[PDB]
């Protein structure tokens, strides 16, 4: 017969299962899933699927819904509940690419192991004196 959700392993975001998801700490049962468009803040840290870290973002802001973000960030933020922390890893293209990056820099074909922290969400920015300009 069927049971129902069938999780056994890492949760497939994209389906392919290039880009997977693993919820490390769930959230309580008040916090949800944020909305597309508003201010993110979360902890997201690079680190080589050996174990060198390339980099490590504590105070990570961006606009959800603008992929102003990695593709396995983005795409993962609006799956997990505030304040529940979840992981993802996805192969290099939804990382930086198979052509690798600059600053930090990372090899192509190289995936990389990221953990996503959904802390608060809101509209507010939240580094002042800071933005987007024209040119």
């Amino acid at each position: 017969g069927s049971s129902g959700s069938s999780g056994e392993e890492w949760l497939d975001i994209l389906g392919n299962g290039l880009l997977r998801k693993k919820t490390l700490v769930p959230g309580p049962p008040g916090s949800s899933r944020p909305v597309k468009g508003q201010v993110v803040t979360v902890h997201l840290q690079t680190s080589l699927e050996n174990g060198t870290r390339v980099q490590e973002e504590p105070e990570l802001v961006f606009t959800l819904g603008d992929c102003d973000v990695i593709q396995a960030l983005d795409l993962s933020v609006p799956l997990m509940d505030v304040g529940e922390t979840a992981m993802v890893t996805a192969d290099s293209k939804y990382c930086y690419g198979p052509q690798g990056s600059r600053s930090p820099y990372i090899p192509p074909h190289a995936a990389l192991c990221l953990e996503v922290t959904l802390k608060t969400a809101v509209d507010r920015p939240d580094l002042e004196m800071s933005g987007p300009s024209s040119g």
